[PDB]
DNA sequence: GTTCGGTGTC
DNA sequence: GACACGAAC
């Protein structure tokens, strides 16, 4: 799948090898990569594109192609550059994800990669197998989404490239047009330690980075785009996570197959409500999203919580914090729920305010611009609240 | 329990 | 561009 030239030639100036040094294309098919790595910088090195695909593998004399799955590879000898653009993709069941593969082999990878967490994802996968066929001090250059900076399941990931080198992170943001993604370089060192964040530019000529912050000693945290006004925002109060428990709605088959939940409106039936029903500051109790009825009051059934009044924020709006108070307490399939703490004071409505604002709003798009289609956990309970909004006691 | 999207669908 | 679900663990 193709990688625009623009970011071809980007990444192939952040790369280097020494003379006849191996240089390595995992995934290659034509290998790509490789050519414009001869082109800019010579012949005198060691190519080779590895490619999974028969019909795909198509590469110039010069480089040695090898038809072999990369994530179970063994090569004879480390790489001194590793450079390209892996695959993206869950692996699971064809009704819901794109990587299929017989279950044995998702076991081999699960064997493989130490970095495998929850659903994970090829480009993980790619990420960890690339630092292991590195020599020390050896250097490789992707293009993978963004959502390894922020996300819960790339947590080993970051913690791994982290202890075993030097990472300069590029944000590019959409630019494959074909493909709803937002990407970033990674430039990462076997050898030394920390990270650079680097914004870019692009023009006629290609991208410049535009360095953002560095982190020294960074050890695998979350990697935000942070400013003097994010800083100040977030030491001016108390983080959210602090004065709310944060729970998450019941999921679809929890519902579909609760013996109280209908398909269909009826007497004494509300609707079980999505992000949909979600609006800043309010909440839509009487349109249907969901396909899914039932009694109100048997909501607490699924959970506890659908009993009580509370702040609901909202997951799939994008970057954004949309919040409101459930005062009628319905069912929810989706959003996260917020329960207050114990000896939490709260002003509601004014919390719910505050978490609408153009501030609020801001302040994640700084901060986390479009790596995800979500405001995530981690996100919602570091936003700050002042003593206006919310008190702990 | 709750996570994630070479997003899904308008 | 608007505006957002279940297999996975
Ligand atoms: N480098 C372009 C984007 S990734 C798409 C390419 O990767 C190849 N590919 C997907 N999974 C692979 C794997 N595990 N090992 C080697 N090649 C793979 C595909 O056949 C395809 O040619």
């Amino acid at each position: 799948v193709e990688t625009p030239p623009e970011v071809v030639d980007f990444m192939v100036s952040l790369a280097e090898a020494p003379r006849g040094g191996r240089v390595l294309e995992p995934a290659c098919a034509h290998g790509p990569f490789l050519r414009a790595f001869r082109e800019a910088h010579g012949t005198a090195y060691r190519f080779v594109g590895v490619e999974i695909d028969p019909k795909a593998l198509d590469l110039p004399p010069w480089a040695e192609g090898i038809l072999a799955d990369f994530l179970l590879w063994e090569p004879g000898e480390a790489f001194d550059l590793i450079l390209g653009n892996p695959p993206y993709g869950i692996v699971g069941e064809a009704s819901k994800y794109p990587i299929h593969v017989f279950k044995a082999v998702k076991d081999l990878y699960k064997k493989a990669f130490s970095t495998w967490k929850g659903k994970y994802n090829l480009y993980g996968a790619f990420l960890e197998k690339a630092v292991r066929l590195l020599k020390p001090g050896g250097v490789l250059v992707f293009v993978v989404p963004a959502t390894w900076l922020v996300l819960e399941d790339f947590a080993l990931l970051r913690e791994f490239l982290a202890r075993e080198g030097k990472t300069s992170v590029y944000y590019l943001g959409e630019v494959f047009p074909q493909k709803k993604v937002s990407a970033v370089v990674i430039r990462f060192q076997k050898s030394g330690k920390g990270l650079s964040l680097w914004d870019t530019q692009e023009s006629e000529s290609g991208f410049t980075p535009i360095l953002w912050a560095e982190y020294p000693h960074w050890e695998g945290e979350i990697i935000r785009f942070e400013t003097e006004e994010t800083r100040k925002l977030e030491i001016s109060g108390m983080p959210l996570g602090d004065l709310f428990h944060i729970r998450f709605a019941a999921r679809s088959p929890e519902f579909k197959k609760h013996p109280a939940v209908r398909k269909e409106p009826g007497p004494g039936l509300v609707p079980v409500l999505t992000g949909r029903n979600l609006k800043p500051g309010w909440v839509d109790y009487e349109k249907n999203h969901s396909g899914l009825w039932m009694p109100k009051e048997r909501a607490k059934e699924l959970r506890d919580f659908y009993a009580t009044p509370h702040l609901v924020v909202a997951h799939t709006k994008g970057t954004r914090v949309v919040a409101a108070w459930d005062e009628r307490a319905y069912p929810w399939r989706e959003e996260f729920h917020l329960l207050p703490k114990e000896g939490v004071r709260l002003d509601p409505s004014s919390l719910v305010q505050w978490l609408n604002s153009e501030a609020m709003q801001k302040h994640v798009r700084t901060l986390y611009r479009d790596f995800v289609p979500h405001l995530t956990l981690r996100m919602l309970e570091r936003l700050p609240v002042r003593r206006e909004y919310g008190f702990h006691t």
